[PDB]
């Protein structure tokens, strides 16, 4: 009895930077053509979020944020062929439209119309479908999964296996796929090869598991944060390193460790300084370093070209290099094969009126994902 | 007979930065075990050797520069065993001595042997071979070819086909190779893609033959010297485009010409602007950047790393990717066979006595390749 109808219903609203959400009704209208609202079952926190809020990843607010989600359809506008309602979906933060040069392109997976390059913070048609006291309210990333209901075009959503766990599933919609994806596809990390992982949260456990899953023998931790180095070894971690602890700067350290440098490296925090030492850690002839954090907004980084003239290879990423339709469907259906587990990142599950409680968590260190169910 | 004994030949000795070569006598001591002495027959004038002089690449000085030649062995030290006396050779400014673990890796060239990382300027037993006026002379690159006779230890050498013309395949140490790997074997251009090539000189030439070699079906020549647009599109440019002509930086030029960005770039000038346009125009999502050219010594760029978080891929690489001594002999044959063409890359011909015309000419812009007959 919903279909064709606004929805009132709970989300969490950023309204300024730096400041909590409002928990607060919205009105979410009904989907145009070519647009699905969903039902939100599950949504992780990600560190990307979190950007949002800081102010590191700049998108226009006020907004309603989340990226990392599970649901079912409740409707479908017109002309859409991919989903039905009733379907379990997840939400993709990068479209897969098909059509694009990147969309066709054998390995390409940043579609064209993407959200992320150049934040609008709507609809592809360029408006917004949320109104809160009255006011329009931004999108983010296309998917603006803090919310009871959503409504996403086409593009950026996929339908997955009817009995997927969707407070499990939910993490394919971003850090483990990130993760994974960064190490099996963009990488491409070798069996016996030596890899390094600066830092250790959901999307660095994510690019361990991938790590291992590719073969590596050896696959050196680094973070800050002692305390996340245990769930780095229990996914598959050889050896755990805290910069605080040398003297020496951590890519002389990581050179050293590895007798010349790594196959292998992967910045997976949001650093500029230490997407240089990720990248001067790798083997100056043959080494391989990947970004997948994301810097604060328009700082650009310095760095000698010599690190790359002597053979080194950089590149980075977003979702793992996947391209999203395509992959989440067989991402999931993989999970329910048992081919990876998901378990290891999840240590903490809030309701969803409890998200503030659950960026305190990730903000003070404690958690890796908390997931937050509807 | 000269073996065993000292050498008084002529050579191109540079004292001091910013200065013309002195062309005057030195002394060659004999090889030592695993070294060769190689009387020279043809050395290239390349852009490297000017940095030399330029203090943009800082070797130790004085020295005997030189590194693109062919010539003939004199002698050989004791335990040689891949060149005998009277074989054609090609030095190798970039080593492969097979042992370290970047020659035993399978996509690795720039052995951990090599004297450009930091340069000592001797063999690699830390002396000199050379003397001029009682002083010791640096080598550079482990190469030496400005001179009437070298001494290279065996790991920088390759014997190559008896019937070479060594004033044509002197090419193949340096400019060709690099060019013609940077295209085929670094980027891995593909059929039916886009290039751009930053620089047009004997190196951005060669790029563009490896990028024709492979098939692009566009290739997009820049340079600032419109004079070397006629001849870039005799060796495959489709297009060349001078940023002195248009407006708007080069960069978004040049993504508007290839209908959103090029398939791949390569910077072959050392300007570190150009490496961050020649990034920036390779297409976000799945482009590739590599870079060839030699930037001034201790300057950083700055760039966004954005540029790499949506997908692109930037390299660099030494001498074309090629693993010297396996591959400088092949190339000789593949000439021989007539699989690419050198003349194009071949404007001038001159007396070694005339190395310093020879300069002026590179440094005028008037110039692609001397090369300097003995
Ligand atoms: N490329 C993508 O598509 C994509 C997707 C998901 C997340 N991200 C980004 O990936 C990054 C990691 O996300 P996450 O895992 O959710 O975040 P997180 O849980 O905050 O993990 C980051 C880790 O980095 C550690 N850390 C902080 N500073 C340093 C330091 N100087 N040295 C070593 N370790 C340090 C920190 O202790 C923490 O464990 C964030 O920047 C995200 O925005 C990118
Ligand atoms: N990576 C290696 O192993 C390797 C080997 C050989 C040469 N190199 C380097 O490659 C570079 C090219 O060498 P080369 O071909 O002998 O030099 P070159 O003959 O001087 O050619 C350079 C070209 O760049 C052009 N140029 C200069 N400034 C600009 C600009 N702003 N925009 C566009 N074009 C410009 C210039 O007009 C010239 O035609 C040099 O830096 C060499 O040191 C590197
Ligand atoms: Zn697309
Ligand atoms: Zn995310
Ligand atoms: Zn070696
Ligand atoms: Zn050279």
């Amino acid at each position: 009895s919903t279909a064709g109808k606004v929805i009132k219903c709970k989300a969490a609203v950023l309204w300024e930077e730096k400041k909590p959400f409002s928990i607060e009704e919205v009105e979410v209208a009904p989907p145009k053509a070519h647009e699905v609202r969903i039902k939100m079952v599950a949504t992780g926190i990600c560190r990307s979020d979190d950007h949002v809020v800081s102010g590191t990843l700049v998108t226009p607010l006020p907004v309603i944020a989340g990226h990392e989600a599970a649901g079912i359809v409740e409707s479908i506008g017109e002309g859409v062929t991919t989903v039905r309602p009733g379907d379990k979906v997840i939400p993709l933060f990068t479209p897969q439209c098909g059509k694009c040069r990147v969309c066709k392109h054998p390995e390409g997976n940043f579609c064209l119309k993407n959200d992320l390059s150049m934040p609008r913070g709507t609809m592809q048609d360029g408006t917004s479908r949320f109104t809160c006291r009255g006011k329009p309210i931004h999108h983010f990333l296309g998917t603006s999964t803090f919310s009871q209901y959503t409504v996403v075009d086409e593009i950026s959503v996929a339908k997955i296996d009817a009995a997927s766990p969707l407070e499990k599933v939910c993490l394919i919609g971003c850090g483990f796929s990130t993760g994974y994806g960064s190490a099996v596809k963009v990488a491409k990390v070798t069996q016996g090869s030596t890899c390094a992982v600066f830092g250790l949260g959901g999307v660095g456990l994510s690019v361990i598991m991938g790590c291992k899953a590719a073969g590596a023998a050896r696959i050196i931790g680094i973070d800050i944060n002692k305390d996340k180095f245990a769930k780095a070894k229990e996914v598959g971690a050889t050896e755990c390193v805290n910069p605080q602890d040398y003297k020496k700067p951590i890519q002389e350290v990581l050179t050293e460790m590895s007798n010349g440098g790594v196959d292998f490296s992967f910045e997976v925090i949001g650093r500029l300084d230490t997407m240089v030492t990720a990248l001067s850690c790798c083997q100056e002839a043959y080494g391989v370093s990947v970004i997948v954090g994301v810097p604060p907004d328009s700082q650009n980084l310095s760095m000698n070209p010599m690190l790359l003239l002597s053979g080194r290879t950089w590149k980075g990423a977003i979702f793992g290099g996947f391209k999203s339709k395509d992959s989440v469907p067989k991402l999931v259906a993989d999970f329910m094969a048992k081919k990876f587990a998901l378990d290891p990142l999840i240590t903490h599950v809030l309701p969803f009126e409890k998200i503030n409680e659950g960026f305190d968590l990730l903000r003070s260190g404690e958690s890796i994902r908390t997931i937050l169910t509807f």
